């Protein structure tokens, strides 16, 4: 039994919320949540900038003395940090991004990451600004991902249809 509250179940590990998973991570204070990163951990917008800002910027600063450290992620790849004041760790999966060009088949390795943890809450990979079609990320996501994962979905209009459409 865990604390997450008012999901629908897609399948045996995947549940899906239209939440914004900001007030998702303040309200669970999740083992890990999932940031939508890129190579350089640069976390300027989308659901990164939303959660660095949520951390008053401590992830930014965080993730520079890592990057100083180890250099750029892998597409495909990630690393885990701190949660801050959102969540115990941080997994930073860095999907392809279709805008620039990345190859889309990196989406499975990306969700691969999810089965080094027992229960994440998380967004859809490569959605939003990424520029991939948000479906197909779920097909992958249910497809990939054997632990246990609840999906926060900030657009209901998204939301509803990613239900309203799912096999
Ligand atoms: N307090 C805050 O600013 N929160 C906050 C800000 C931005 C995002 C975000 O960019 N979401 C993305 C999005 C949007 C529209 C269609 C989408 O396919 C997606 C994928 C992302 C998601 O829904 O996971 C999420 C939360």
């Amino acid at each position: 039994v865990n604390s997450f509250s008012g999901y629908l179940k897609l399948t045996d590990n995947v549940y899906i919320k239209n939440a914004d998973i900001v007030e998702e991570a303040k309200k669970v204070k999740p083992t890990v949540v999932v940031n939508a990163a890129n190579v350089y951990l640069k976390h300027g917008g989308g659901v990164a900038g939303a959660l660095n800002k949520a951390t008053n910027n401590a992830m930014q600063v965080e993730s520079d003395d890592y990057i100083a450290t180890n250099g750029p992620l892998k597409v495909g790849g990630s690393c885990v940090l701190s949660g801050h004041n959102l969540a115990k760790h941080c997994l930073h999966v860095v999907g392809p991004n279709v805008n620039k060009g990345e190859d889309i088949q990196l989406l499975k390795s990306a969700y691969e990451n999810f089965n080094q943890h027992e229960v994440l809450l998380a967004p859809l990979l490569s959605a939003g600004i990424f520029g991939a079609d948000p479906i197909h990320s779920l097909r992958v996501c249910v497809d990939t991902v054997r632990t246990n994962v609840y999906l926060a979905v900030f657009d209901k209009n998204l939301y509803d249809k990613l239900v309203s459409s799912f096999l």
